[PDB]
């Protein structure tokens, strides 16, 4: 203004310069600073350049009533309004009225008697709190990428342009030119590419010195009231404090982070109501805190320093999972981190109550691995101290890995550990007679899901030392878990169910910004079922949580039902966001049913939150308002559901809230138990539903998770069969199509005899030759038949990989190459989808060979008792796979055979190989057994043929 400049859009420059963070941050930011300007409305006409908030500022005016007209220029109805904020300035002025010229100023104190009010102080010290301060990857590839690509110009390339003067006669005056506009972009260029650190790496108060002084005149409600209070979001008032964060580093977390640590400086001096209001709030918010410390930190020791908990010791599986992030990482950081971070291990360090601990150890192997890791693995001994109990017990240890989120990815070597038990495998073996426990691999197969987008593939790896695999047996299919939920069966109503939602609710406890359904949290404390809590105030974990943390209620008003209809199509969600088709859901939420408000309690708290999460219940709320609705949605959705299942209906496009729509009729399925109460439940089900399944099967079929979709289908039929019932009564066209879509669906069962219900090499490569002159495996297939390095010439899938990696035997690479192939296998393992069914064995088969086809890299690398071992271990897999099909076992061994073809070949050398890969065709004789057993005519031929030729070809012993 004085040299009057911005108006040149200098602004737009400083716009420009703000490019750095977002609109006018510092325009709010410094416009703390600029209390500092005959500014009157003079600094403000710089909002022109940038006319609400800092009249709390303006308090320097009561530092006055100027600004009430000021005020009264908005409005003067604010007299009080946000006084809180200079409130501050009064909690600035209490602190220079606490323990100075500022001191000596405190004297305006007495401005408030315009007020009487100080039970406002109620609601108060927000930014009593937040006032403290005014008061090498790029480097990898000298080979062929950066010869594929280029490799980035540093050396005097760099200078090799620095010949300049004449023609700047455009650049000189460019840069005079627009550049007087454009150039500081060069003042705007340069602020990229670290990874610091510097976040750890890189006088604000000592209001310290203040800190606590009205408290001390206020008689430690900061602790006492302010304990009182629950603190509640006080707590949560942190985190937003936090929240703003653009470059914190510089920026907030400094002073940010230190306010937490300040905050943990509150925090800090808490005895009793540290838990006592909770510390379970308290904890994970820590946790939360460690979460972005994790998200993100010198301060962090402070965040360990939370491993105070002398009393709080009483951490728990509040600390487990904590305790398991808490790992993560932290040693691979800078030592400086480790420095501290074996607090972990003065963490460890006492075991009183720690059995859990322990028991949660598991993943201390990965922390047992590169310290300290000893002191973890002492401490994983320390863990393991009890008795190495194994065979499931491990596995259980194993599933006992649960408590954490995704990524740990750590400890499960053990699971290549268990093949040094294989016998106990067997033993496990011994299991068979129960309905449970292959899933120790579905617990693989939850991993398998579980951090499944994320990075870190050498995750998926893991399900190489899981890859032992594909004998198991007895069943179709998965399962879901968490009898809590059954424990939740403990719970009656649909206010439970809510209540049960209420858990999904307060299984939010979880990330950023979010917070907001604390309030609905609060919003939840109402008294509708509240006693639901008091009546599930008896058992549960997670509630103490709460109920350490939140609690006369609250009503709503609705007029139009149909005003809900265009929902469905636009909810069809044709576009991307589901979350919006969800909002339009959270819409049709929004559209308030007199079913639930407690429902709607969060309603707002779940817009924002996880569509899903609230698209879930929409289904219990599409129940309530199935409940509710009398014809209405009834009518309503019939349709609309008729329009979700057309929704994707003729190549349109319905996923990933295809289900979630088809979750509305899962919960229809499902939820809908007694809705139109009726006799086949399914025709209440039915009733409750959209009324054809016809189609929903057909959705389903899209859906193609087949039970339910069969079940769905077969209520379809049962629909086809209430509409035959109705063809009686009325006394993909009959859909035996679909039906046999279905036994496509009973196709996309894989249960063979079930599919049976469904259903009521050289010339090879001679004949790939022509394909030779859907292909590569095919090809690699018969190369997995036809001599890999021999016939790997007819490479002029994970078969080729494979035979790439049995090429990649010729040796070496292969160990690596078959992690590649691992890889493209894990990537195949990872290909799995809707995880419903057999031929995970189909998959698994690779995943149970390879590695042995891995483990035989020994051969190429190394008495042979070890070929017997292998054999025997083969043979124990064999034995374990004993009971198979043939179908699935067809390649294993044969594999192995294929394996142990070469594998005999260039060990030609040993003579002894060839008796082994005698015995191994003696391995291999056995197939003829399982051929018989296959009862395979083409499959028993060759082998023979290949032992007539093969070292049988020797033919002493005629066994």
């Amino acid at each position: 203004p004085e040299t009057l400049d911005e108006i040149y859009n200098r602004k737009s420059v400083l716009l420009t310069l703000i490019a750095v963070v977002l609109s006018c941050s510092p325009i709010c930011e410094k416009q703390a600073l600029f209390a500092l300007c005959v500014k009157k409305v003079l600094e403000k006409v710089s909002e022109t350049f940038g006319m609400a908030s800092h009249l709390d500022y303006l308090v320097l005016e009561w530092l006055f009533i100027l600004l009430n007209y000021t005020n009264i220029e908005d409005f003067y109805r604010s007299c009080y309004k946000v006084l809180i904020p200079h409130l501050v300035i009064r909690s600035h002025f209490d602190e220079v009225k606490s323990i100075q010229e500022d001191w000596k100023s405190l004297l305006t104190d007495c401005f408030p008697k315009i007020l009487v009010n100080i039970l406002p102080y109620f609601a108060y010290e927000g930014t009593r709190d937040s006032g403290m301060a005014q008061q090498h990857l790029f480097i990898s590839n000298l080979p062929e990428i950066v010869v594929e690509l280029l490799m980035t110009l540093h050396e005097p390339a760099n200078s090799s342009a620095s010949q300049s003067t004449d023609l700047c006669d455009f650049s000189g005056d460019l840069d005079p030119a627009p550049n007087p506009p454009h150039f500081p972009s060069h003042v705007i260029k340069a602020t990229f590419a670290y990874i610091s650190n510097c976040h750890k790496t890189k006088l604000s108060k000592s209001p310290d010195s203040y800190q606590k002084i009205l408290l001390a005149i206020c008689e430690q409600a900061a602790e006492t009231n302010n304990v009182y209070k629950k603190h509640r979001i006080l707590k949560i008032y942190h985190l937003f404090v936090s929240l703003l964060l653009k470059d914190i580093k510089s920026g907030l977390g400094g002073a940010w982070a230190f306010v937490l640590r300040d905050v943990i400086y509150t925090l800090i001096h808490y005895i009793n109501q540290r838990p006592s209001c909770i510390m379970d709030v308290s904890l994970r918010s820590f946790s939360l805190c460690c979460d972005l410390l994790s998200q993100v930190a010198l301060e962090n020791h402070l965040h360990v320093i939370v491993g105070t908990l002398i009393p709080l010791v009483y951490e728990q599986v509040e600390v487990q999972k904590q305790v398991l992030d808490l790992l993560k990482y932290l040693v691979i950081d800078n030592k400086d981190n480790e420095n501290l971070y074996i607090t972990i291990k003065l963490l460890d360090p006492f075991p009183d109550h720690v059995v859990f601990k322990d028991l949660r150890i598991t993943q201390q192997k990965i922390k047992y691995s590169r310290g300290l890791e000893e002191i973890n693995h002492f401490l994983s001994v320390s863990v393991y101290d009890a008795l190495p109990l194994t065979r499931l017990e491990g596995l259980k240890d194993l599933r006992r890995q649960l408590e954490l989120h995704k990524d740990q990815m750590v400890d499960i070597m053990r699971a290549s550990q268990d093949n040094p038990q294989d016998g106990i495998m067997v033993k496990l073996v011994v299991n068979l007679l129960q309905l449970s426990k292959m899933a120790i691999n579905h617990t693989g197969e939850k991993e398998v899901l579980e951090a499944v987008g994320s990075c870190l593939g050498e995750v998926g790896p893991i399900d190489f030392s899981t890859i032992a695999i594909q004998h198991s047996k007895d069943a179709s299919y998965t399962k879901a878990l968490k009898l809590f939920e059954d424990k939740e069966l403990q719970w009656t109503f649909i206010m439970l169910t809510y209540l049960n939602n209420t858990l999904v609710e307060d299984c939010v406890k979880v990330r950023s910004a979010a917070v907001t359904c604390l309030k609905n949290i609060l919003a939840t404390k109402t008294g509708h079922s509240f006693w639901e809590i008091y009546k599930m105030t008896t058992d549960p974990m997670l509630a103490y949580l709460q109920p350490f943390r939140t609690s006369p209620l609250s009503e709503n008003h609705d007029i139009w039902i149909k005003t809900l209809t265009c929902a469905f199509l636009d909810s069809g969600g044709t576009k991307c966001e589901i979350l919006q088709l969800l909002k339009p859901m959270c819409e049709v939420k929004t559209d308030f049913c007199q079913t639930v408000l407690p429902y709607l309690i969060h309603d707002i708290l779940l817009q924002d939150t996880n569509e899903s999460w609230r698209n879930l219940l929409s289904t219990h709320v599409q129940g309530f308002f199935t409940s509710c609705l009398r014809h209405f949605s009834q009518t309503s959705r019939s349709t609309t559901p008729a329009n979700l299942d057309s929704e994707s209906e003729h190549f349109f496009r319905c996923c990933l809230d295809k289900k979630s729509q088809r979750t509305m009729l899962a919960v229809v399925d499902y939820m809908r138990r007694q809705k139109r109460p009726s006799s086949g439940t399914i025709f209440n089900d039915a009733f409750w539903l959209d009324l054809n399944y016809l189609e929903v099967a057909k959705v389903a079929q899209s859906c193609a998770a087949h039970f339910t979709a069969l079940l769905y289908a077969e209520i379809y039929a049962d629909k086809k069969s209430m509409d035959d019932q109705e063809k009686r009564s009325l006394a993909e066209e009959t859909g035996i199509s679909l039906q046999d879509l279905l036994l496509e669906i009973y196709r996309s069962i894989g249960e063979p005899d079930s599919l049976y219900g469904c259903g009521g090499c050289h010339i090879l490569s001679v004949y790939l030759k022509g394909l030779d002159y859907e292909l590569e495996e095919l090809h690699y297939q018969a190369a997995w038949r036809n001599m890999q390095w021999d016939h790997c010439t007819s490479v002029s899938s994970y078969h080729e990989s494979l035979y790439n990696a049995l090429q990649s035997l010729r040796d070496s690479t292969f160990y690596e190459s078959l992690k590649y192939a691992r890889v493209k296998e894990v990537e195949e393992m990872c290909k799995r989808s809707l995880e419903s069914v057999y031929s995970l064995y189909p998959t698994l088969s690779r995943l149970q060979a390879i590695g042995e086809l891995e483990s035989i890299g020994e051969l190429f690398s190394r008495t042979h008792r070890q070929l017997s071992e292998v054999y025997i271990k083969w043979q124990k897999h064999s034995q374990l796979l004993k009971d198979s099909d043939f179908s699935f076992q067809e390649p294993i061994m044969a594999l192995r055979t294929v394996i142990l073809e070469i594998l005999m070949e260039k060990e030609m050398d040993n003579s002894q190989r060839e008796c082994i890969k005698d015995i191994l065709t003696k391995h291999l004789v056995e197939l003829s057994i399982l051929a018989r057993t296959f009862k395979n005519t083409q499959l028993p031929e060759r082998a023979i043929f290949q032992i007539k030729q093969y070292n049988s070809v020797s033919c002493g012993v005629s066994e």
